[PDB]
């Protein structure tokens, strides 16, 4: 399983073009394998997806005192616990997604608030990041709290703080997880002070959902995800195992919040940046907006099908933005062939999602913002198989349906109500982004003016 | 002038204890000299202070289109321009300082707001950084705008943001200034897009002070620094030179804001952190507060002289906090002896202020929070010569008088009104800080409860 | 002149990215003083050939100053574009031509050195060894012939000290040389405590100084010069008026020093790549020997003339140089006045880095850039061809002085060795790496090989 | 067990900080798996002596797996605390003593090697050279004597191969050894393409394998063993019941391999420090020679017995060791069960780093820790004393096996040399560095010296 003997994506590109698509890091120690084709990624996550759906250990789990059946989804290990919970959330997001417009309602009204909040800046320039976080966040709060939050609500502002800083604390641990061993089984616990904010963030949910159980009517069909969880807690009251505890509830919600907010929010931030950066495209999206939705009604999901160019654009934002370059890290559950190579049980798989998204041999102009990628000769939307921002296989993103929804509803709502540009003095912002395990656009401010 | 042939502070300590106090970096290319004693620093900045008050070139000045007589103070080069302006600001801070309690007025009321703002969190935990930035910022706003700003004011929120990100943008250029050559005289100007936020920040001042210009009564004694500047402008209208332009006004204010806010704010953050970290000391400070000021009246500058322990404490916060470890970077105006060594005209001097503040041969417990450092056998305040957080000599900090004020007034006002602790679940924060050209405490939250 | 802007140890897999993000010409340190990296064959040709007269300057380095170079007492390698370097480039090309062809002088010296190298190999009796130290002695001796009159016994203590001195001195200068992709000249007057830094480079000059001092005593002033030193001494008389002119004692020893360092390690390392690849592709080795037996035979010594009739060996030798790719960034250049390349203005006094590797491994030029593939140099009929992308010695007014002598060394040593021996990996051993350790000079990772007669 | 917490090559001047911020015992990687750095003399003694039992384990390294170690076919150096290592520590200390002064065996072999070394030096005729290669040969030969019966001619191709193999092989292993301040064991089954990584270490085993195979032909099974291999072979006979027992052919060559690598480089590098400091402090050189002429004279060969009557030379040699400080971090240890040092709990299986440098250069112990200062070892009357802080060979159940033989080598080689020659810096040259290049082994930066008779 190749690789050499003795900042990271522009780096992996070299190793790829020296070693092929599948290659090994740390051959001599414990091998960590980097998957690079669309071909390589599909083979590992789809073809052998059941055996590569495990998560490599991280001290986060231990530090936060996870254990038995009290891990979330994100870092949960392949086993009953995770399967239980992947099951529950996909079930729950499909019932609420369609069902009685529940998820749609919550999003569309959140868009209306976001629009209000933008409008409140009176075309005086600002940076849309904080607002984009609140909006996206609220959608998850609806899903898991019953309520949405006032943008100025101190509780909400604390929650956001808690979820942001908790997430910078864990990415420390998460990037090192491209090498060293599990943890001495028993981390020092002085290790406590390291996830302060992550732990503080659990504590605040713990209570927000404690007061939600008080609201909840046990003798009626569940209204949101928490309620559907609590209900399921009843069925399983017997079972000494089963991952439906109070313990797990808050982690699950915590996961949804972190995994959910920042990814959707950051994308919309690339969206807006690219919109002011290619006003050509912006007009055309709005041209289509006025033709299909008009200026009176609220954009709804049904419009999506009739909106080739907007759809195309949204997808190109995702592919050019390329926000989670290495996705999240996997581990084998038993040995496995990929492209001929033996890959032993327990092995770190790094899934170079960026290499698929920016594949030179797939996309007409991989390093350019180019909505054509998604448009056929007639201007119908098409989506290449290389389109994998939410990854693929057993462990692909839980949120995909809700995110597809958020990106379409927020993005249109905004381009319907406003025209975005670069502030009239300013020298015009960068295409390139700052590269963590999550890539944001470098800070820009924009103007929003009505039409 | 010694040094070796072919992180940074724990690093220089080695080279010190291998090469002595004055040593050279880049001996073979262009030598950059690092000054290390209290002895070494005093000899360079005080003794030869007139020849070492120059600032090494940076692309910032060029990029922002500084030039003739249109640099501020901070990055201004040794010459008429900077002299003119150091002059003007020390004069102005001295008159406003005592004069008619102007600066004291502005500070004490700002402390009252800060206290209000804290009290608005109802003992539910928060991190004080944002509030500490607003308060300190307002003091500069008073100095330079006439009024203060509502904490929730969108213009103010934009201003702070602009001053923050613009300062992050410049510290990139500022830490590289421990090596490579000036700039090709004519930077690429595509280099524009690099200081977007610093430039955006100037533009917003430009208009905040433009509307002050109209408020201002030219036939009366100037009320604040801007006014005093404008007065001095009409005066020098003759002189084709003179640094009293519109051009320079905004850079000067910009300098005051950036140099002023973040330093004072960060210190107070270290203050509160150390307060909740050593409740022992907190009580004692409050013991004195109750004895000297009481529970009715607002702490005023006069009280300082009667408050040995609080003074001691505030100073130990500064010394342990050690926020600007390398100070700001200097350059020789002509050759110079220090500790025997020839130091050619045009030479980067790095002033290891941390090595002075944490001098092992000077302080009884350099790496510990220890207010005794400043208390004699009878518990009178004393200040060692090694106390140099504002540096020393020709180019020491302009703000020192206003900062001493800010620290005393804010810090006491707060410990008079509240008791600070670590949130009741939480594992208790770190002594150690994140090391840029400015060192902050790692993020902590605290509770503020009345007494 | 493009390149990335900030907010912010090995470098060629790195430049490949910046190339495919910024195009072929790009800038490092845009905001400070720009350093420009040339990437195409197109980009390189345009700077070093088209504007060659304005890009043939060398960027300052503390080496010159530390070694107390100055007026007309710099060598060729680090000499600054001016009368001095011009003077000396011309002398050495003149001198290498005359001796090259002339009376088989250079050929004679190389062939017999091959004969010793072969003897040295044969003395290991098929028991494995690494060929590096022998390859350094042989190559070195060719330069010793050029500049000292005689060759050296492989066990000679003076020789062994010389090689030691030239190796470590070269190790001391590469420190300075890699940093020369950024900071300013030197305070005009380096600290001189800076002495202790080139100890071995200085020691190496002192020993030459003395080997050539005793050559001067041998030299017959009233007869045609027999080697490069002699032709230098003659030219020194000629100029004994001129207060300027770079023909001093001062400059002699630097010039030789340059020839020794530039010359030995480069040729030597290539031959090391040659043998490694030979044992690594025994397929090719047989074919080269097939040809050898056809053209030269088993009795006479390979000579330069055979080269023309040996397509496949030529091909191979060239593919060794291209895959080996030993001096990836070449040596560093500087503009003498502004210049445009690919549309871009490039100001007087500017560090040019010439990415030779990017030309040699050009994806858009070579069928299989990352593979050992002699076909690169063979047409459909199996005649030797050389693409324009073949630039291991670089190009333009400052391209390698040594090219004719090195073409000669590679051909003669490499054939001589494949004529007499068969090389292979020692019988237990796991088989060595294609990849090499990346200094400003890239070697093969250490391997040992067996040399058995045929 | 203290140490810093996060959010985020040249490591000893680094540890000094953490020491003076966290105390003597502190933790690396608290949040992952803790690695503990011992700093006092106090901290080191407590761990290695007091709990020496339970800290005598070696942390896993891919080296063992890669070299196909396994059951009880590990050497001593990397061997894991167990029957295997106990067996073999015991065999080597037993054997080194019997040979130490039983019948002057070890002494005879060292003293004659000194006499060759002296000849080899003398053969450079006062013309300058660097003593490193010769220092490696001599030290190496002592080990050859112990393990091959033979010594080797300094020009012997086999010997030259062997040294080459033992150097590069040791280069290759220090890659692995310095990462062993963090990441996990190895996937139990390393990729084996991992083969190509220790080529030279494996090549080195193979050559011993067959130097010692021809030793067994020589060896007379019905007589008292005359060196370490022979003693091993006899012990192998007796254990040819026991299915376990570490006395195999398998283990023999690793044991020798260990003795060669551990042994040669350390002793050789010290002597290199010794000579460098001698030319660097000619003041001290004369005084050592003054003592030499007083005690040994100019006729007879220095012998071990002279050591007792030679306070100043002893002092000096010890100061060379302390100042030189060649293995700064020693070798890395691991706990066999939990353990409480300076109050702190240290869990079963934990990487202990023993900062030997911090003990040798302890500021609170040595009058002038950063200066070459033989007084450290001389009392008020000029009797030799040795502080407890003198720990170059470390301490405890896993302290250096070679100490007696090393003490011997240092005295005999060092005196022999200073008796016959006077060492100085070459007459042109600017005079070398006190400071050294910092691997897991610290050498003096390359210097050359002159040896002239007296
Ligand atoms: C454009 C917005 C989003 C993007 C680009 C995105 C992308 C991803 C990616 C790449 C993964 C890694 C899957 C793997 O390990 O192969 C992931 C996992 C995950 N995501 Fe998303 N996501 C987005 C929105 C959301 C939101 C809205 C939610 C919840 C509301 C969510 C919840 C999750 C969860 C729970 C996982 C862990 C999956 C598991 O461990 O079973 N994501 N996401
Ligand atoms: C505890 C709060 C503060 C600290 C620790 C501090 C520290 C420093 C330091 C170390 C320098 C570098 C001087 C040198 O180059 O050697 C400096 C310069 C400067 N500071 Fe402060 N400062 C503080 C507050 C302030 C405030 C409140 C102001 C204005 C309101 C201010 C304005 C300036 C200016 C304009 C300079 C540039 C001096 C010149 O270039 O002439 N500082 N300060
Ligand atoms: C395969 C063996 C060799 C290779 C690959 C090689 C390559 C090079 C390269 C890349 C340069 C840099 C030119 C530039 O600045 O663009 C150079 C320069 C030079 N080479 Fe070589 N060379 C080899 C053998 C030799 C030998 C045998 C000699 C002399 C015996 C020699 C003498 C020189 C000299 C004196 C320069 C400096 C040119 C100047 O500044 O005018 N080279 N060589
Ligand atoms: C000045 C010469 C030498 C020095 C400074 C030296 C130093 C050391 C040190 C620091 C250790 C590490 C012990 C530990 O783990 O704490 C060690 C171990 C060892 N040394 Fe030496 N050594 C020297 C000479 C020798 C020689 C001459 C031999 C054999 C001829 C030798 C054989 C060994 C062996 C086999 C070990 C491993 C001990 C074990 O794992 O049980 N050393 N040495």
């Amino acid at each position: 399983p190749p690789g050499p003997l003795p900042n990271t994506p522009y780096c992996f590109d070299q190793l790829r073009r020296r070693f092929g698509d599948v290659f090994s890091l740390q051959l001599a120690w414990t091998p960590v394998v980097v998957l690079n084709g669309l071909a390589a990624v599909r083979e590992a996550l789809v073809t052998h997806g059941e055996d590569t759906a495990d998560r490599p250990p991280v001290p986060i789990t231990q530090i936060l005192g996870f254990g038995p059946r009290s891990q979330g989804v994100f870092l949960a290990r392949y086993g009953p616990a995770w399967r239980e919970q992947r099951r529950f959330s996909v079930s729950t997001l499909r019932n609420l997604g369609l069902g009685k417009k529940s998820l749609e309602q919550w999003v569309t009204e959140e868009a209306a608030c976001l629009c209000a909040a933008f409008a409140n800046h009176s075309g005086r320039p600002f940076r849309p990041n904080g607002l984009l976080d609140k909006a996206v966040s609220n959608v998850i709060a609806s899903l898991t709290c019953g309520r949405r939050f006032e943008y100025d609500d101190p509780r909400f502002l604390r929650l956001l703080d808690l979820a942001q800083e908790g997430l910078k604390e864990e990415s420390g641990f998460l990037r090192e997880v491209l090498n060293a061993v599990p943890v001495d089984r028993h981390i020092p616990a002085l290790a406590g002070k390291v996830l302060r904010f992550q732990k503080a963030f659990l504590t605040q949910l713990d209570e927000l959902l404690t007061e939600h159980r008080m609201t909840w009517d046990p003798a009626q069909p569940p209204r949101d995800l928490t309620e559907a969880f609590l209900a399921e807690m009843e069925k399983a009251k017997g079972n000494p195992e089963s991952s439906f505890n109070d313990e797990n509830l808050r982690i699950v919600v915590a996961d949804l919040f972190s995994a959910g907010m920042v990814t959707t929010s950051t994308t919309l931030a690339w969206g807006l940046l690219l919109m002011i950066l290619h006003p050509d495209v912006q007009r055309r999206v709005q041209q289509e907006i006025d033709d299909v939705i008009g200026q009176v009604r609220r954009p709804e999901m049904g419009d999506q099908a009739h909106m080739p160019y907007t759809t195309a654009v949204i997808h190109e934002v995702q592919r050019f933005g390329d926000i989670v370059p290495l996705g999240m890290t996997h581990m084998t559950s038993r040995d496995i062939e990929v492209q001929g190579f033996r890959i032993p049980k327990g092995t770190t798989l790094i899934t170079n999602l960026s290499s698929v998204l920016k594949d030179e041999a797939v996309w007409e102009k991989p390093f350019r913002f180019h909505p054509e990628h998604f448009l056929d000769a007639q201007g119908h939307f098409v989506k290449p198989e290389a389109f994998l921002p939410f990854s693929a296989g057993r462990r692909a993103c839980l949120g995909e349906p809700l995110a597809r929804m958020e990106l379409f509803l927020f993005f249109t709502s905004l381009l319907q109500h406003f025209s975005f540009s670069v502030p009239t003095g300013q020298p015009r912002p960068s295409h390139h982004g700052v590269f963590a395990f999550l890539v944001s656009p470098s800070p820009y401010e924009l103007c929003a003016v009505p039409r």
